[PDB]
DNA sequence: CGGGCATGCCC
DNA sequence: CGGGCATGCCC
């Protein structure tokens, strides 16, 4: 019974991706995200809009959740979690989570008896009409370079769509690092890519 | 009624004054000494050797304290204490304390009822016979850099020598950046004075 | 807003 | 151990 959950893209029988917008050249983009490296830059406490596309609509009751874990193997058993300074100095959401969602009343926040992990939870929710997709808002507490938190780290986030009944019905992810200079940060990753990748 | 200590040198009758030990020229040397800017850098939780000097000696009964303060006038009113990471991953010593004493079974840590400082104290001893001075083994134990602590901030050190009945006897400061690499941020700050002092 | 320095750590 | 990069922030 491990107690490191899966990343692997599992897209399912609704044929479930990630989308995300295009954003600004800016050094400090508040959020800006890679193509070529599937990896978010973003600003702590700030806004980072994550599409959620399908090709069949899900059953009533279906979940949406999302849980940060260590990209690295060395790391990858160790539950990601907010640093000691930014828990103290922090409503629904516990001090300990990283990842929190706003601007959706029904968000559940889950601490598993089992392996620890955080995870944040909200309903899935067709699009409108017109519209091919649905917007959540996720917030990330802490820089990757917090101490005694990411402490520099690369994380992932795994994004799960779950039936009510629990069982998986999609699985994606992405990197993300929490930074102060996004666009910077975007730019020299993808050129260090081009150079000596 | 100020909560606000005074850092201004202050000699006395006793000839109170500060001694510190040359040390090695390493970039990361543990411990060295500025006699330029007054100032030592070290490194968090090791060694630091500070020695009092006197031209007459104490009277019996009569008490070492140390205290940090910050430097600069916008932060000076603050409370220095340690950062969350460090309190949370912490014998005698309060983990909210910055500075300890080692070595010492006569160590008392006070955090003052009004002003909220805190501070560290042992008994003077007299040097032994033929030393000219009384060596106290201080431990900072934050780096200059915590995040929710010192957070960049540079601090003094003041050192006073104190009477049982509380007379102040003598008052001396010094500067201390605690840091990764002493050596180096020593002759950086040494060359940036000659340079653009 | 982008240039550029200080500073912890690389693996 | 010293060189040198990444990254938060300068004031
Ligand atoms: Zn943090
Ligand atoms: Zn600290």
């Amino acid at each position: 019974s491990s107690s490191v959950p899966s990343q692997k893209t599992y897209q399912g029988s609704y044929g479930f991706r990630l989308g995300f917008l295009h954003s600004g050249t800016a050094k400090s983009v508040t959020c800006t995200y890679s193509p070529a490296l599937n990896k978010m830059f973003c600003q702590l406490a700030k806004t980072c809009p994550v599409q959620l596309w399908v090709d069949s609509t899900p059953p009533p009751g279906t979940r949406v959740r999302a849980m940060a874990i260590y990209k690295q193997s060395q790391h990858m058993t160790e539950v990601v979690r907010r640093c000691p300074h930014h828990e103290r100095c922090s409503g629904l959401a516990p001090p300990q989570h990283l990842i929190r969602v706003e601007g959706n009343l029904r968000v559940e926040y889950l601490d598993d008896r089992n392996t620890f992990r955080h995870s944040v939870v909200v309903p899935y929710e067709p699009p409108e009409v017109g519209s091919d997709c649905t917007t959540i808002h996720y917030n990330y507490m802490c820089n990757r370079s917090c101490m005694g938190g990411m402490n520099r780290r690369p994380i992932l986030t795994i994004i799960t769509l779950e039936d009510s009944s629990g069982n998986l019905l999609g699985r994606n992810s992405f990197e993300v690092c929490v930074c102060a200079c996004p666009g910077r940060d975007r730019r020299t990753e993808e050129e260090n890519l081009r150079k000596k990748g």
